[PDB]
């Protein structure tokens, strides 16, 4: 599925993402646009044979188990094709144990290089929330 903006924003705040650890809903919703182009199938596949999965581009060197990606953890408990679904609810929680680990949000290298220190509160701006 791919998200419009402010739907996207909407499902990410009842999912209880609005400030969590801190990071205001316009930064998941950047995050979401760079990494994915807000759509839940994005697939991308790194060098070190990994690959990153949905629209948070969740990393299956750590977090997900895709069967293919040798010595991996899966820190979400989740297969990695679980972050591909309309229904965002395993991204979410996965993204939550994510930017608790330790490095906040710089874990989503597009969210530090296009979204930290710019107005993201632009992207949620003109949405019903
Ligand atoms: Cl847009
Ligand atoms: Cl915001
Ligand atoms: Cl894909
Ligand atoms: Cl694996
Ligand atoms: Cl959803
Ligand atoms: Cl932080
Ligand atoms: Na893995
Ligand atoms: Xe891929
Ligand atoms: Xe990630
Ligand atoms: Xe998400």
């Amino acid at each position: 599925k791919v998200f419009g903006r402010c739907e996207l924003a909407a499902a990410m705040k009842r999912h209880g993402l609005d400030n969590y650890r801190g990071y205001s809903l316009g930064n998941w919703v950047c995050a979401a646009k760079f990494e994915s182009n807000f759509n839940t199938q994005a697939t991308n596949r790194n060098t070190d044979g990994s690959t990153d999965y949905g629209i948070l581009q969740i990393n299956s060197r750590w977090w997900c188990n895709d069967g293919r990606t040798p010595g991996s953890r899966n820190l979400c408990n989740i297969p990695c094709s679980a972050l591909l679904s309309s229904d965002i609810t395993a991204s979410v929680n996965c993204a939550k144990k994510i930017v608790s680990d330790g490095n906040g949000m710089n874990a989503w290298v597009a969210w530090r290089n296009r979204c930290k220190g710019t107005d993201v509160q632009a992207w949620i701006r003109g949405c019903r929330l």
